[PDB]
């Protein structure tokens, strides 16, 4: 298991435009396009991501690439933070893995917002930030994917995507 293998069983794969679970336009591997209500802007900003006229569908390997572009980005944009790269940097693969799943999701400005959370991981309090972390909009709003995060955090292994 790694961090693709992670994200594609959280995000699915659809190869034509659809909202997410907030209402916003997204398509492939969890790659939001915009948040404005016209699925115009979207289409439009599908074809400016893709470099192509698309019609709001792509193929595979076109959301694969966005996948590829868009974990590299998630990444670069923790060790670039400074409140997210200590806690990164503290953290063994599995855990560092949580965290790049939790920015995929919503961006780098909102993790970082965790402020508690974040603290507890770095001292490795695992139960403690489990709890805290579940009091949160994000575990209400999308409780099984924040669940399997969580579990993640709390144990430091894969086993709550390994049936999965
Ligand atoms: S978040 C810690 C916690 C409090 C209580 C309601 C007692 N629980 O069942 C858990 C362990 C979730
Ligand atoms: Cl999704
Ligand atoms: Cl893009
Ligand atoms: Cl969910």
């Amino acid at each position: 298991m790694n961090i693709f293998e992670m994200l594609r069983i959280d995000e699915g794969l659809r190869l034509k435009i659809y909202k997410d679970t907030e209402g916003y336009y997204t398509i492939g591997i969890g790659h939001l396009l915009t948040k404005s209500p016209s699925l115009n802007a979207a289409k439009s900003e599908l074809d400016k991501a893709i470099g192509r006229n698309t019609n709001g569908v792509i193929t595979k390997d076109e959301a694969e690439k966005l996948f590829n572009q868009d974990v590299d980005a998630a990444v670069r944009g923790i060790l670039r933070n400074a409140k997210l790269k200590p806690v990164y940097d503290s953290l063994d693969a599995v855990r560092r893995a949580a965290l790049i799943n939790m920015v995929f999701q919503m961006g780098e400005t909102g993790v970082a917002g965790f402020t508690n959370s974040l603290r507890m991981l770095q001292q490795k309090r695992w139960d403690e930030a489990a709890c805290n972390l579940a009091k949160s909009r994000w575990y209400n709003q999308t409780p099984n994917r924040a669940k399997r995060v969580i579990t993640t955090f709390r144990t430091g292994t894969w086993d709550a995507y390994k049936n999965l």
